[PDB]
């Protein structure tokens, strides 16, 4: 099989080559990001798009690279829209991405798939098409190929693939996403199919975040469990709470408010206290970091405004408001507030 | 002042001093604890009732401490209900704390005050106790007095006490919160006064959990904004989505559970790939400990269930609610859905 596939972004070249300084710190060589995507798909057998209304993204030397690899590129998102079957959005974060998704949406073919990279979660994408997937475009799938890494370094060496939700909800068929893992699969590459709720979490950047405080959680668990013998339920319940008021604050406050609420010196003395083993390197890396902050943030973090956060059990109240309200107008009260945080 | 002062529960002794080697891995001497936080209390003048069913709960030679410091011990709940201005539950986790905070609200005097300790949050105790609050009992107080280290132990140095929550609910009056922390400030501890609704995320054994995530957090912060110059938004929802992702989950389908969802192999690819500095020990802590992880650990999570979990923006669906039911309806849905959590 050999597939139409456009790809919406050829990726910030500065970016990987001058801020990242990816040939020398990972390898590879540029371009890197979506226009190397369209070039391993290319080179993959498949018939490809490339959209950038920015020719001034990269050097002609670089562009080069991509011509040879029969890509063809257009500056005209709507060219490309006719033309895949599978449409790739490594597009810039915000306006540009959500922007993008809904002008090429009444344009793509019957049974078009359009696939999140970086910069979105696909059911935020879902959420803002929603209008047009329920109604005149039923046929059209949503789903994500959100890469390891920079496409073009040598650490790249598999996809996520968004699936269907954790709580059974199909953004896209099963023959949509077969298609996305082919693709992936077809460049060399892993490809695995996640939950679309979750995804972005492993995938995108925030990864970090995911890993550094998962790490903690089961440090937590461990210490909890096997030195302190606190019930499990205890642990599991002061974790929800943890996660939840931080994710919250940073909702209501932003990072620096967030910051300000916890109080790292606080922090320190407390957490001090729950250093039971030198095996706790994450501990110990954190209480490190918070005694030493940089200057610039802790000032805009005395200046920061802790603006009202209320205290939830999210899932608890997500059930507790379709038992009130019904199944339907909780799950728009739900997609409302999602677009609302995340859309704009 | 001689305040008057009710302490339930003597503390774990044998957890302290037995399994947990405390006088020596920390300092101090025993008793530790809620009957340590007595005897404080006591030498500094307070007149102080030490609830304690279980006289088997510490040696003879631990009691005579006790005694010896003025503390009058009794085992019945009632008897310290009705003699304390304020009224600190060192309690055992679940049932045990709510069944005391309910056993004494119908006695304690006028004006009375009730804090939580390590156990239970104080929004948590006042949702489970707000149906008498509401009604007969609207002059009681909730706050916390929390140590955020063992009380005996050198690391015990302050209180944390719950104030008027972020979203402006005051659980207490600003007279009560006052003699909670002069209770504190007049045993040599310093006495931080913390919104209630943040109050145990920062002291509780979970202020482990919040140091290494918050460090995470900031780690993503500095090279999102200092190396890739991300929009500030863009990281913001993206540690939101994280902390927001894995509460839930937890919440759902238990930590063996999330961790099964977010796939620890997955991950490190992925947080690997955001290894650009090395600045960031943090991360490289919490690559070591997820590649590392224990084997009945890692058997336990692929026999875990992912359960239904909605994606939400959680601040945004309380003000979505508010707005859909009112105020009032909307406080009742987040007071028994908080309830159903963490108290049933
Ligand atoms: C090294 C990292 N490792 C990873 N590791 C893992 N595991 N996963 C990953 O995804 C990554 N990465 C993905 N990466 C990654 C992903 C996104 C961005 C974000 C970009 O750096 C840009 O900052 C955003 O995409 C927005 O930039 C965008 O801003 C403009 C839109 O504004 P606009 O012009 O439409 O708005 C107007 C409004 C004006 C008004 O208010 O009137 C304007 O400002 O003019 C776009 O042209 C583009 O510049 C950076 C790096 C890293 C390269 C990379
Ligand atoms: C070293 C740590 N550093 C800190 N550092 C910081 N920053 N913050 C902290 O809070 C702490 N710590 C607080 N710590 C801490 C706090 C709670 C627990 C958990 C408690 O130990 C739990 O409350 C018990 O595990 C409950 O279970 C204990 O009680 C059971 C009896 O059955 P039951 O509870 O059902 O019986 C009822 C009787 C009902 C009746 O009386 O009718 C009851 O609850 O009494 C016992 O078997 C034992 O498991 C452990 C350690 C650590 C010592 C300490």
């Amino acid at each position: 099989d050999n597939m139409k596939v456009s790809v919406y972004g050829a990726g910030n070249q500065n970016l990987y080559i001058n801020k990242l300084n990816l040939p020398e710190k990972f390898g590879g060589e540029p371009p890197y990001g979506g226009s190397r995507m369209a070039i391993e798909f290319a080179e993959a057998g498949h018939d490809v798009v490339l959209a950038e209304p920015n020719k001034n993204i990269m050097s002609d030397d670089l562009w080069k690279k991509v011509e040879d690899a029969g890509v063809k590129v257009v500056s005209d998102d709507v060219e490309a829209a006719k033309h895949g079957e599978i449409h790739v959005l490594f597009t810039p974060f915000g306006k540009a991405t959500f922007r993008i998704a809904k002008t090429i949406i009444e344009h793509v073919p019957e049974n078009a798939v359009i696939c999140n990279t970086c910069t979105v979660s696909p059911v935020v994408l879902y959420y803002s098409l929603e209008p047009i997937l329920r109604t005149k475009r039923k046929d059209v799938g949503i789903s994500s190929m959100h890469p390891a890494a920079v496409p073009g370094t040598p650490q790249h060496g598999h996809y996520v693939i968004g699936g269907k939700t954790t709580d059974g909800k199909e953004l896209a068929t099963e023959e949509q996403i077969k298609k996305a893992v082919e693709l992936a699969k077809s460049a060399g590459k892993e490809a695995y199919v996640v939950p679309a709720d979750v995804s972005s979490v492993v995938a995108d950047m925030g990864s970090l975040v995911t890993a550094v405080a998962l790490s903690g959680v089961l440090d937590y668990y461990t210490v909890g469990r096997k030195i302190i013998n606190a019930p499990k339920k205890m642990i599991e319940q002061q974790v929800i709470m943890t996660l939840q008021t931080m994710a919250s604050l940073v909702e209501t406050s932003g990072i620096e408010g967030m910051v300000k609420a916890l109080n790292p010196e606080l922090l320190i003395r407390s957490a001090s206290s729950m250093k039971l083993l030198d095996r706790q390197k994450d501990l110990d890396a954190a209480l490190e970091i918070l005694q030493n902050l940089d200057e610039t943030l802790k000032a805009e973090v005395e200046k920061a405004e802790i603006k009202p956060t209320t205290l939830v059990a999210a899932q608890s109240l997500v059930k507790e408001i379709k038992t009130l309200i019904g199944g339907a107008a909780a799950e728009g009260a739900i997609k409302r507030s999602a677009r609302k945080l995340f859309e704009h």
